[PDB]
Order: structure tokens, then C-alpha cells, then sequence
């Protein structure tokens, strides 16, 4: 359903106010258009009209075609792009590239393809969107989102649970008619704990990023009894929710169903560490499901961050059996005790216990279990599941498989990831194995409220626009 | 059929150039977009995604329709309109309530929204995009149309715009030949006065350009004849025109004249050969040689020239003469139409200019059984031996000429329009010279061709969204 009171005001500008953006903003070709989508198909749009860029659109459109492409039509669908762009007089051979990465391609894998013509792209032919109209309607829907969207623009009627800090819900952005899980806090109990720094480190990381596997935050503000953000619903319930209280006599998950969360995880923690931060505690009933079946990341007062020119950090805190060997001495640690609490969490996905443990001691001997016992498997294991855990679940950080070369490329090879291919997951177009059933102050205080709410979060919201078809209506010419 | 490689070298432009533009012009609202359709339409395309104008467009909309509307559905019309906006549905809110009371003929409603329309509301458009676009539309105009642009074949030419593919009429003159006489000073008032002109009686120039051996001027398409062409050579045994056929071209000329006559401008020379048919049915006036123009603060112009017959009585003599030695001219005409004939001569009987201008002067018009009293009492008006007794342009307007008998079945609104189903449809080198040639040569003429983009669907294959 759809509201018009509050979609009322929402109008196209003028043009006399967009003229303190033009010298405050600097987005270099990578900031803007590849990531915006708004950016993306205002410059898709205007790569349509002006016909001297019709191949190299397309060119770019069909990698990200045969970057998600099934694992029986791959074959087929690069003898489609290779006869369409490549090879002797090509229909659609574009002519602004010479002649040296048609020999990059040929072996395959066509990745580098792909950056050669982005390259270019961004910078000969990209001087004109910049002076054309499809980049100004950019500005005039920039100029929206910079705008102050307060309690009166969201509402509240069901609530997800309650640990201490407050309230969380559901809300629903009245206008548009989009969902969103909005978390909300009271703020006298706030400062009653000095737990201003553990939550603006925590919103500060989340409107940084946006992986399908991390609570993407889209909007920050101020009410008045509490502090707001709203992120990408999830509902059913936690993993342990299905672990242990799914079906009883048969205790915990299937094989597919176990691997399918646990790649949808190491996308997650690939996103977490490159820009060098830290889950630490890192579990089930720390890892959601939503109605469409693809699984995030959630709660993250245990989110410290790492900064600039440092090395490591250090500390006592998190969950006994979750914690690393190298965490619970007291040491210098590298993410890998997420990778270690992920071992102890995929272990209990399929065994429905502590992996050192028996099911439901004091911290003395579960630290002992965490650092000397190794795991004694049964029956129920397939090799490759085996073979893997073993990795993770090492003694010592610089054996386990942890954050090299800045991404997980090096576990994305292992053996347990035959039938996954490494692209659909992060789309979001793969049949998940489960499908759920549906139905009084200081001026110290108000000045950070105040900063804590920049308004907006830019790209989730621009995606609102454009799912919703808020983009697709208000974008008219006729 | 369309071509190519021509409507290739037309892009939509980037808008680090339309800057010169932004100062250099002044279009005051009402030079631009109520008379300059790619700015009506880039405008009412404003007031369509703009949700608080559309009462005041659709106004304005019906307006026009119920303006071309037939002579049985104008009462219907009429109570639609009234039903529509006079707690209406559509009521608008920006005008208080003063003409609400003045209608109650809706032509002073439409400019009391036409005055605001163009005031508050009307500073948007400048400062959003469409408007913007248009600077780009207008980029491309100011633009060298030369030689390359058109093409040659049958002939005076007919000549297709190529990249849109539209037809144009493009008098072509050997230049040698023009500076041959001193005929310098009778093309360029010709040539100033067109441009400036849009009227569908008269020949509305497109396009004007330097070749190299001929100088030319672009002008609206007209295919099977001209009007000799029908009466004389038509029909044979049936020798001229009927009564509905002549009656329905001599209206479109009292309007055309109208329009000539309102700019003070004048004809001298009219003629049936000197008025062609279109493929659609309506006609006009052609070949404007003679077409001298009046200036500001004078009374009258002399000479002696035209052809013997449609000059005046005061004309031949060489004194001082008004404009209808046109409408003398048109008496003679339509009096030729409806006779297959001069009308004090003899059919192609060949005397000398002498006893016709003698003929001119004196003698009355002898009529014989074919005519109808209300065509015999009208000629009589147009052939009078002096010019004050003759019905001439008076008041500003043809406002006397409309109401005389011979226009009953005719109401006069929609032939101005064009909706009428016509009578017949048919089956060395000195620098003052080269100075002046690209001088003569303004490149574009805007509406016209704005009216081309938009009607070939040039303006609405190129002004692209999705």
C-alpha cells in the first residue's frame, strides 16, 4: 500500500539551489556512478541517448550478466559476449581501446576486460554527463536526500525484542512504503552508562558500508526519549532460534543448509576487515534471517574499531568459546577470532553443542578447552566440512585462515565451495535452503544528538527510490 | 523514407556552450513559448510533471479545443468547459474571482490566466530543466544549414530537407543576374518580411543560404498546380469552377490578404496562376516579386508595374493607390475563376495594354446567366472604378468583408483553422556582394522549423528520456 500526505513532500527543485553543492562535494569518478545507482543509471541513461556509447554500455551491462550467470550457461554465455564484441569486425566493436586486452581475455575469467573499458570510460566520454542534464536531475535528487527526515516519518507497532539499551522495532517509511528494522534507545539510560563511545563507533562503521550480509543502516535522527537507525529488516529469528528449537528430535541443520549461512558469513567478515575492523564476538544467535531467506550479522557493541598506521589492539571480552586462544590470555590479536568464533559457531550450526564442550562449566576450563583441546569428530561430518574446520579452530592465529591478501580469495578456494560459485551469493538471486513462514541536560548531550543525526544515509536510500519505484515515478518526462 | 548519414551530424549537445546564448537573448514570455511550439511544448511538459499547473494547462487546453470546435458541439463544449472549472473539480486557486464573472465567448477568460500564467509560476520553468533543453534545441538551430542540406530534381525548386525528410519549395535565383539589374533592394524586403511571417495563406519561409551560383529561400509545400492550371485546364467541356469551389478559395484569400494587409504590405500583383493547391486541399499566394513594403509614419506608395487586368484603375494611371488594387485585383480573379475569361476582355483575346487599361478604367463588368445574386452583388463592390467605394483593407481587419451575404454557409473560424473538407480533392566579384550574400543568409528561420522537429517527430525521437 502507499501514503500521499507524506509523499506530498517529495517535489523536483529548481536550479538556484543547487550551486552550494557544486563546490562543497569532489566525488572522483569511482565515488559517484559505479556505486551510486541513482548515479549509475542517470549515467546508464545517459550512455542510452548518446548513441557513440551504446556498445561500451552494453559491453559493461553483459559482464554483469555473465558476472551472475548460472554454472551450465557460463559456457554459452561468454560464446555470446566473445561473438558479439571481441573478434574479427565485431557488430558492436567499440573503437576508442586499441588492441591489448583482447589478448588479456582469451585464455578463461574476463575481470580484467572489465577494468580495462572502466577505465577509459571514466575519463574521455565522462566529461559530458558532468556538463549534460541527467548529471543536474542527480544534483536535484542529491538535493532531496540532504534533507531532515525526523520521527514524524516513520512508524512503530511491533517490536523485535529487549536486551537493556531500549526498544527495538520495525518501521515502516510512510511515504515511499519501505520496511526497516529501526533500533531505539532510551537516552537517559544512555548516559546513565557512559555508552555513548561503544554505539557511534558502531553507527559510524554502518553507514560506511553496505554488504547484504551486514545490517545496512539507512537513516539517523533524534526524537526525543530515544536515538533511531534504521536497518534492513530481518524477522523469523536468530540461528540458534533454528539450531536447537527448529525440529527437536532432529537437532541441528542439513549439509546445504549449514554451508549456504556459512559463505553468506565469510562475504560478511570480508566486508567487516577490509576496511580494518572487528566483530570479536561473532555466534548463532548472533546472525539473523529474513523472510526472502538471505542471513546478516547483528548486534555489535562488540565492534571495536581499528584506525590508521597501527598494527593490532588489545583487550579482555566476548563469549567464552567464541573468544580465540590468542583473546582469552590477554594478548595482541589479528580478526581471526571471529574466524575462530565462526569455527566454534559452524560446529555448533551442525552439532548442537559448544565444539569442545557437551550441550548447555565455569570460564576456567572452557578457557582451557579454548586454547589445548583439540575437536574430536563423529560420524556426521562429511570430509570437506572436516577438512576446513580444522583451520579454523587452530591453537595459533598465523595457521588459521584469516584475513590475507585483503580479501577471503584464499577461502574461497577451498574444497567446500564446489557447487557454490562465488558471485550469486553476493547478488542475491540464489534459492536459500530454508524458507520461513510469513505473517535534565547539559549542552554536552543535545549537541551530540544532534551530530549523531546526519539525516541521511545515502545508497540504501537511493535504492529505496529506485525499488520502490519512488525514482522510476518522479523521474518522468511525459 | 528517412535518411541517415544527414541526421547523423545532429546530436544533443553538452552545456559548457550554452552559456553565449544566456545573455546575448530576451525573449520576453510572450516571444517564446505561446508562440514557439518547442518552447509551448518543453513548457506545457514543465506543467505536466509539476502537480499544482495541471488545472491551469488543461485550461488552457480545452481553450484551444473548444477554439477549433464544430458549430453543433459548441454549446456541448461549452457546458463541458463550465462544468469542468467555473467547487469545481479542476477549480484553480491563483485568480481571484473577477472573470469568473466576465464570461458567464470565453477569449478574455483565456488571457486573464494567460497574464498570470506567465508571471509567478512562469520563473520555474527558467530556473528547471526542460527549459534548458530548449537552450540546447536552440543551440542547434543557430546552425550553417548550407547547399549540402537539400536536394534537387523537379522545378523555382521543390527541395527535401534530408536528414527529417520534409518537402520545402526553395526559389533559387542566378546571382550574376541579380546584381545584373539592381533587383538587389526588391528580393531583401521580400526576403525580411517573410521570416518574419506565419501565416498559412501566405508563404512561410523556412530556411535561407548562399550556394555559389544561386541564392535561396525555403518555402511551405504546394503539389498538383496553380489555380489557371484548374480553371482553364481541368475540365475542358466544363470550362472554370462551380459555386461552393470558387466561394471556398476566395474565403482563404480574403484572409491571406487580411494578413498581408495587417503588417502594411501590399501585393499588386494577384492572380489565379499566382495561387496554388496543396496535396491537403488549402491554398495560397506565391511569387512575391512584387511585394513592396510600406514603412512607418508614411501614407502611400507609386509606380507603375503589375500585370494589365489586376492592377487597380488607380493604377494605371500612376497616382497614389491603397491595397486594393489587390482586391481590384481579386475581383478580376475570381471573376476569371467563375468564367473562363478576363472580365471586361475576351477569352486570351490579345489586345494591347492599351484598350485594357481603357477597360480597366471605364467600362463596367457585363454579367450573364451563370452567376448567383449574391456573387454578382459582391463583384460589384471589388470592381468599382475608384478605390474609396471598394471594399479595402478598413478598421485593421476584413470585419465589413465577412459579413456580406456571400459567406452564410461559412463561419469565420474554422477555415483559419484547417478542418474544412476542400471542394476538390487532388490526385567577376567586388567585397559588396560577397558581404552581403552571407548577410542575406541568416542561416534559420526559428518557427518553422521548429514546427518541422516537432511534426516529423525529429523533436520527439531526439528529446529521449527512456
Amino acid at each position: 500500500s502507499r501514503d500521499r500526505k507524506y509523499l506530498a513532500r517529495l517535489k523536483l527543485p529548481p536550479l538556484s539551489k543547487c550551486e552550494a553543492l557544486r563546490e562543497s562535494l569532489d566525488l572522483g569518478f569511482e565515488g559517484m556512478c559505479l556505486e551510486q545507482p541513482i548515479g549509475k543509471r542517470l549515467f546508464q541513461q545517459f550512455l542510452r541517448t548518446h548513441e557513440q556509447h551504446g556498445p561500451a554500455l552494453q559491453l559493461w551491462k553483459d559482464i554483469e550478466d555473465y558476472d551472475t550467470a548460472d554454472d551450465a550457461l557460463r559456457p554459452q554465455k561468454a560464446q555470446a559476449l566473445r561473438a558479439a564484441y571481441l573478434e574479427p569486425q565485431a557488430q558492436l566493436f567499440c573503437s576508442f581501446l586499441d588492441a591489448e586486452t583482447v589478448a588479456r581475455a582469451r585464455a578463461g575469467l574476463f575481470q580484467p576486460l572489465l577494468r580495462a573499458v572502466l577505465a577509459h570510460l571514466g575519463q574521455a566520454p565522462f566529461q559530458e554527463f558532468l556538463d549534460s542534464l541527467y548529471f543536474l536531475r542527480f544534483l536535484q535528487w542529491k538535493w532531496l536526500e540532504a534533507q531532515p527526515m525526523g520521527e514524524d516519518w516513520f512508524l512503530d507497532f511491533r517490536v523485535l525484542g529487549r536486551g537493556g539499551f531500549g526498544e527495538v522495532f520495525a518501521c515502516q517509511m510512510k511515504a515511499t512504503g519501505k520496511l526497516y528494522a529501526c533500533k531505539k534507545l532510551n537516552k537517559k539510560r544512555l548516559k546513565k552508562r557512559k555508552g555513548y563511545q561503544g554505539a557511534m563507533v558502531e553507527k559510524k562503521i554502518l553507514a560506511k558500508v553496505h554488504s547484504r550480509f551486514i545490517v545496512s543502516l539507512a537513516y539517523a535522527f533524534e526524537t526525543k526519549t530515544d536515538l533511531c537507525l534504521v536497518m534492513t529488516i530481518m524477522n523469523g529469528g536468530d540461528i540458534r532460534y533454528h539450531i536447537y528449537n527448529v525440529d527437536e528430535d532432529n537437532p541441528g541443520f542439513q549439509e546445504p543448509r549449514a554451508i549456504f549461512y556459512t559463505a553468506q558469513i565469510v562475504s560478511g567478515l570480508e566486508h567487516l576487515h577490509q576496511r580494518n575492523i572487528i566483530y570479536r564476538d561473532l555466534k548463532p544467535e548472533n546472525v539473523l534471517l529474513d523472510d526472502d531467506g538471505n542471513v546478516r550479522i547483528s548486534d555489535l557493541g562488540l565492534a571495536v574499531e581499528l584506525k590508521a598506521g597501527q598494527t593490532k589492539t588489545k583487550g579482555y571480552a566476548g563469549t567464552p568459546g567464541f573468544m580465540a586462544p590468542e583473546l582469552l590470555l590477554g594478548e595482541e590479536y589479528d580478526f581471526s577470532v571471529d574466524y575462530f568464533a565462526l569455527g566454534v559457531t559452524l560446529y555448533e550450526m551442525i552439532a548442537a553443542r559448544g565444539p569442545f564442550r557437551a550441550r548447555g562449566v565455569e570460564n576456567k576450563e572452557l578457557k582451557q578447552r579454548v586454547l589445548e583441546q583439540a575437536v574430536t569428530y563423529p560420524d556426521k561430518f562429511s570430509p570437506a566440512s572436516k577438512d576446513f574446520c580444522e583451520a579454523l579452530l587452530q591453537k595459533d592465529p598465523e595457521k588459521r585462515l584469516g584475513f590475507r591478501d585483503g580479501s577471503c580469495d584464499g577461502l574461497r578456494t577451498h574444497p567446500l565451495f564446489r557447487d557454490i560459485s562465488w558471485r550469486q551469493l553476493e547478488a542475491g538471486m540464489l534459492t536459500p535452503p530454508f524458507v520461513p513462514d510469513s505473517r535534565a541536560f547539559e549542552k554536552a548531550d543535545t549537541e551530540f544528538f544532534q551530530e549523531f543525526a546526519s539525516g541521511t544515509c545515502p545508497i540504501p536510500w537511493q535504492e529505496e527510490m529506485i525499488e520502490t519505484g519512488v525514482f522510476g515515478d518522479l523521474n518522468v518526462w511525459r
